[PDB]
């Protein structure tokens, strides 16, 4: 079947940033009739990934619970209510989410609405390799129908994806620990070879029947009989597809693929891409693999056989990804050191702490992080892409000493040091307050994300670069910047004092010997890091336990 049919109505409006100008070229690249062949190892995994599936039991939540759950400032209902709404509880809100319910037990076929967007990301004008992005399309249904998603699904997607995969399920992962988990695996080879699939517009290539097989895996928890009729009736109403609607209301299509903007997408992606990649793997024959899979995000690390058969067998796990409806985008590559893998946009580095001992750690390429945050200082944006930047990417050369430098010294001037700030992490929204962030530093990276010095000259020379390129003042420069941001902030007291200590404490000639933070235990972080929601519409605020009069 077609991914996508047009009406030819268009796709409406809500360094560059992508518009809805490009939407008609990433539309021509989305639309495509799918040929999907499966075979016996593809089965084999199915059933595998099912049995595991079937450890799993799933609570219904309340209509509280799903409202708690909602973003703020949450796309509106066309029913007369908004997010804000939705979070009080009001009458008019409830009313209409319990009327929706209803009519998932009651109508197992009707298609679901969704609204189609372009979506509008920062990305760097870079004349080296073609040109310009187009905007990557947005299908969500309406706002009712999103809190009923969380009220039958959202322990299943929270839930399902590490009982399934086990350790190969990437967002149960921080940065830290998915740095733990790629080291091990690598380590644990005779010989390791090490590679990352790009599936071509992986959305595109999700079938009906990935859908109803991604269905029959929830199925196999103990779930509310509710809860299993709404699982069912999404599944053929909404999941499958459906018809798409632009912002001006006009009947723009027909969706046969993954709609991005659903709370199964992320659970859903990886599970397809886990079972076609693990059943492409003993097809190639690839010996001794570990999958390490974010959504449609995809690294293997195995047995290398030797340059000939290793580069063969990638040829035959592509005819393979192929079949099952997932070819590639960019071919992928043998590599033989992990540190030259990228995944998840990023790659593992090495530095050292205050006692010469080596740490591994997450960075990546910085030129869309600054070019990003370059946007933000410049406009009021609702997501600040900078802010989870520091967190993520904490130990990193790039973001200590030009991201934290920069983002505090506008704090400073606008006094806003204690203001929540709403960041993704993992496809989830949280609201979270500047001064929290050495505390969360500790808790995700450890006390060493402050000392860490002798980073690689591949690194120190891909940042360097990068700053010349974007007309960004050198790193001595921000060092004598570093040195009264630190000095502001310390004279302040309490956790703006902890900000210039701990986060600056590598622009300082003599070095700290730095304690840990008393206070950073008391952080709740039991929702991070545990599920991914791209495009699920999960919120949480950064809440605090048991606290300390003196802390
Ligand atoms: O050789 C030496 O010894 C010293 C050299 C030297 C060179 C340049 C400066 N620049 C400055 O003082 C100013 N800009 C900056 O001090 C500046 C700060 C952050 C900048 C950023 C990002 C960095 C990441 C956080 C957000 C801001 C970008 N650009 C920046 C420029 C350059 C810019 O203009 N725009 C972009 C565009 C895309 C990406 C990055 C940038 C402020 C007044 C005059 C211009 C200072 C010293
Ligand atoms: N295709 C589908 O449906 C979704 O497929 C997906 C594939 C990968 C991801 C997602 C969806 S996500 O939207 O859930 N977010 C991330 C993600 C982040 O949130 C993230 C946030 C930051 F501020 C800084 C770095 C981040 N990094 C890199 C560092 C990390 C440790 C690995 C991510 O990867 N990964």
């Amino acid at each position: 079947s077609m991914s996508y049919t047009w009406t030819g109505a268009l796709i409406t409006p809500c360094v560059y940033a992508t518009t809805s100008r490009s939407a008609s070229l990433r539309q021509k690249k989305v639309t495509f009739d799918r040929l999907q062949v499966l075979d016996d190892h593809y089965r084999d995994v199915l059933k595998e990934m099912k049995a595991k599936a079937s450890t799993v039991k799933a609570k219904l939540l309340s209509v509280e619970e799903a409202c708690k759950l909602t973003p703020p400032h949450s796309a509106r209902s066309k029913f007369g209510y908004g997010a804000k709404d939705v979070r009080n509880l009001s009458s008019k809100a409830v009313n209409h989410i319990r009327s929706v319910w209803k009519d998932l037990l009651e109508d197992t076929e009707t298609p679901i609405d969704t609204t189609i967007m372009a979506k509008n990301e920062v990305f760097c004008v870079q004349p080296e390799k073609g040109g310009r992005k187009p905007a990557r399309l947005i299908v969500f249904p309406d706002l009712g129908v999103r809190v009923c998603e969380k009220m039958a699904l959202y322990d299943v997607v929270s839930t399902l994806p590490q009982a399934v995969m086990g350790s190969s399920y990437g967002f149960q992962y921080s940065p830290g620990q998915r740095v733990e988990f790629l080291v091990n695996a690598w380590k644990a080879k005779k010989c390791p070879m090490g590679f990352a699939y790009d599936t071509r517009c992986f959305d595109s290539t999700v079938t009906e029947n990935d859908i109803r097989v991604e269905e029959s895996i929830y199925q196999c928890c103990d779930l509310a009989p509710e809860a299993r009729q709404a699982i069912r009736s999404l599944t053929e109403r909404l999941y499958i597809g459906g018809p798409l609607t632009n912002s001006k209301g006009q009947n723009c299509g027909y969706r046969r693929c993954r709609a991005s903007g659903v709370l199964t997408t992320s659970c859903g992606n990886t599970l397809t891409c886990y079972l076609k990649a693990a059943a492409a793997c003993r097809a190639a024959k690839l010996q001794d693999c570990t999958m390490l899979v974010c959504g449609d995000d995809l690294v293997v690390i195995c047995e290398s056989a030797g340059t000939q058969e290793d580069e063969a067998s990638l040829r035959a796990f592509t005819e393979a990804m192929t079949r099952y409806s997932a070819p590639p985008g960019d071919p992928p590559k043998p590599e033989y050191d992990l540190e030259l893998i990228t995944s998840c946009s990023s790659n593992v580095s090495v530095a050292h702490d205050a006692s010469g001992k080596r740490v591994y750690y997450l960075t990546r390429d910085p030129t869309t992080p600054l070019a990003r945050a370059a946007w933000e200082t410049a406009r009021h944006t609702p997501v600040n892409s900078w802010l989870g930047n520091i967190i993520m990417y904490a130990p990193t050369l790039w973001a200590r000493m030009i991201l934290m430098t920069h983002f505090f010294s506008i704090l400073l001037a606008q006094e806003q040091l204690e203001k929540a700030l709403d960041c993704q992490i993992y496809g989830a929204c949280y609201s979270i307050e500047p001064l929290d962030l050495p505390q969360i530093i500790q808790r995700l990276h450890g006390l060493s994300a402050f000392s860490l010095h002798s980073y690689s000259p591949g690194e120190i020379n891909r940042v360097a670069s990068c700053l010349r390129k974007l007309g960004v003042p050198p790193l001595r420069v921000w060092r004598h910047r570093a040195r009264s941001v630190r000095a502001r902030l310390l004279s302040q007291g309490g956790r703006a004092a902890t900000c210039g200590k701990y986060l600056f404490n590598w622009a300082v000639r003599t070095k700290l010997k730095l304690t840990p933070i008393p206070a950073a235990s008391q952080l709740d972080l039991s929702s991070w890091f545990v599920a991914g929601y791209s495009g699920g519409d999960i919120y949480h605020s950064l809440s605090r336990a048991r606290p300390r009069w003196f802390m």
